[PDB]
């Protein structure tokens, strides 16, 4: 199967945020970052291009796009011939925005451009590393009920302990301005989505608006980069103060 | 549910190594080296550990290990306490060696051993940019024929348009480089003779084994290495190595895809 459109799948924002309760107007901005490692396609000669991708869908995007459709489209580019690059970049504009509902930005790379680029980590301090006995998997937003009594404190905090629903992994990245949060709590309610089912968009949004509700920070941005399945990876940012993060460097399991 | 050693399922080797018409004493050694970046379990107390685990595969083992069935094994682990890492690196040890049928070698690595790690690209000459026209896409291996013509050389070559399926399947991508000493090889026909795998249905082992064998037969270099990385599924990437000469491949480092 050749270059189909219409594989893709868009999947309203509003369909989960209803779920947080959301306000009228969002409380957060950002953009969701895709890493597309597999794209191939033909050039006009049938020769194969290899590229990387890079995509960045606002978070003010009506809807998402499903992953699977997405790895569908890209797929569909494979047996493709393209006059150019060019066009190969400007067809995922085109498709992504018109499926996003919104203008999408997207980067195409050759690997050349990877060469010697780092596996970086996350900013700030692990809390992965606590004595604490957990027994029970099941998702408690409560776990975050009194989470932040502490000094008014900027600082940042991450955890590679983020897994969903086979599995999905990934690590978050939460910064923020406000009273000190307890790190125990912390990770527990990190935790807890363990066993749990939702879009990595629609998780970064949950974790957003529970911090925001329990701890009350000042400014707050929960930042998650996901491993990758079907050949893409899904990295949503979401901030109250912040559009997007510096760069997309992919970590240690992506 | 919890740990299960049964979910792993081992493919015998002797299938396709029949199909390239192999005696009991392979033209190759080597191994397959696969990177697990999804390892997961919990520690005693109940809480998760990550890693990256690294498995070596040594090309002689009976059988190589179904890649889904592999996924799944490691899903057991995610819900399972183990006692210590030092515990979770012998099971995996224990079990991949009985599936396998030989000893394999396994590291659980922290994932801050790969910070700053930077990405890598193959060595030597890239072979995939030629201004050439593809006419069609079925596996030809006779386009090797009459392709090392040249004087006497030692190089390494490597392309990066490698792709696969499999029966189970969604395409595979990978990454190959080739080093040899022999009578210096056609770069458009090997590049051809690669890009004829789009459509082959086959395991990246079955690949890299058909590859080697293919060049062999087909340019008689006096030696010969072949290693391929492709790119993960599930969780997995199988990186398989075969030389004339050499037992492994220096490293695992990563490449940009992976
Ligand atoms: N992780 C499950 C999943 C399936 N399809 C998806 N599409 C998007 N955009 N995000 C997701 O998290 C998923
Ligand atoms: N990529 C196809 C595939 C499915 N299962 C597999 N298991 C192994 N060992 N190798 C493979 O290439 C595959």
């Amino acid at each position: 199967n050749q270059y189909d459109p219409s594989l893709l799948q868009p999947v309203p924002r509003s369909l989960n945020r209803n779920d947080l309760h959301l306000s009228a107007t969002l409380p957060f901005q950002g953009c969701d970052i895709w890493t597309l490692y597999e794209l191939s396609w033909l050039n006009q000669k049938g020769l194969p291009q290899v590229a990387i991708g890079e995509v960045s869908i606002p978070a003010t995007s009506a809807n998402l796009i499903e992953s699977k459709s997405f790895k569908l489209y890209l797929n569909s580019y494979n047996q493709t011939r393209f006059a150019s690059w060019d066009e190969v970049q400007t067809r995922l504009v085109h498709d992504l925005s018109a499926c996003a509902g919104e203008t999408v930005t997207v980067n195409v790379k050759s690997l050349n451009e990877y060469t010697a680029e780092p596996i970086v980590t996350m900013q700030g301090e692990c809390i992965d590393d606590q004595d604490i006995e957990i027994a029970n998997y099941e998702f408690d937003d409560a776990l975050l009920q009194g989470a932040a009594q502490g000094e008014e404190v900027s600082e940042v905090l991450h955890s590679h302990l983020l897994k969903s629903n086979q599995p999905d992994w990934g690590s978050v990245e939460i910064a923020y301005h406000g009273a000190k949060m307890n790190r125990e709590a912390l990770l527990r309610y990190l935790v807890s989505f363990r066993e749990h089912n939702e879009f990595h968009e629609q998780c970064v949004e949950r974790i957003f608006t529970d911090i925001m509700r329990y701890c009350q920070p000042q400014s707050l941005t929960v930042y998650a980069r996901y491993t990758r399945r079907g050949g893409l990876d899904i990295n949503p940012f979401r901030s109250s103060h912040q559009s997007a993060p510096n760069h997309n460097q992919r970590m240690a399991r992506q």
